[PDB]
């Protein structure tokens, strides 16, 4: 029960969700019941480290960001001993297959310089830049399959699932809250599994 409807904040204290803050207004699905209620990757992470990121690609990263900072349904995957992330450390979140497949396809035309986006950046300038010796290449050079993209980009925060949206066994990065949060059932399912 402790694993359900729970947030870890930027001081690494567990706290309840609440109405979404102003900074996360674009995180629509979470307007009612959010952990984002700053350290936000809505602006503190340079998506354009290798030229302009394509808008179709950038959308997925906004979703990814919203899910990480706002979702009260990642409790089963939160590693409480790890306080090294800006908020929670999650491990092997069962991301829905098509969310990962779409994200991969949509980022084909963008570029990046490394596979693990959680470490190894140069931050000297006040924002993240590719380090000396990290060559910009097509996105799929660093992420040749949706599996490598989803599993490696945030160092195993996600583990892409064989399940698809609607199964109740995978976490999706976005949804229409007017028909309820579909990740709620998934958290409860894995809380029980554990
Ligand atoms: C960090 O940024 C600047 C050049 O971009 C430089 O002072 C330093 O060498 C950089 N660090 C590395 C190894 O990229
Ligand atoms: C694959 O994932 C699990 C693990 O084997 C399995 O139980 C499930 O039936 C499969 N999912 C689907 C529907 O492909
Ligand atoms: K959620």
């Amino acid at each position: 029960t402790e694993l359900l409807n729970v947030c870890m904040n930027a001081k690494h204290h567990k706290e309840k969700p609440g109405p979404e803050d102003k900074l996360h207004e674009q995180c629509r699905p979470w307007r009612k019941n959010a952990c984002c209620s700053d350290v936000s990757y809505l602006y503190r992470f340079n998506w354009n480290h290798c030229g302009e990121m394509a808008p179709a690609c950038k959308r997925h990263f906004i979703q990814d960001t919203c899910l990480y900072e706002c979702s009260p349904n990642l409790g089963p995957w939160i590693q409480q001993v790890d306080q090294s992330w800006r908020k929670e450390r999650v491990l092997n979140v069962p991301l829905c297959k098509e969310d990962c497949e779409q994200w991969w396809e949509d980022c084909r035309t963008s570029y990046t310089c490394k596979s693990n986006w959680h470490k190894g950046w140069n931050w000297t300038s006040g924002f993240n830049k590719c380090a000396v010796g990290a060559a910009c290449q097509p996105f799929h050079f660093y992420f040749p399959t949706p599996t490598v993209l989803c599993n490696e980009i945030w160092t195993h925060s996600y583990k892409v699932s064989n399940y698809s949206r609607g199964s109740g066994r995978c976490i999706q990065m976005w949804f229409d809250p007017a028909q309820g949060n579909p990740n709620e059932e998934v958290a409860r399912f894995y809380a029980a599994a554990m």
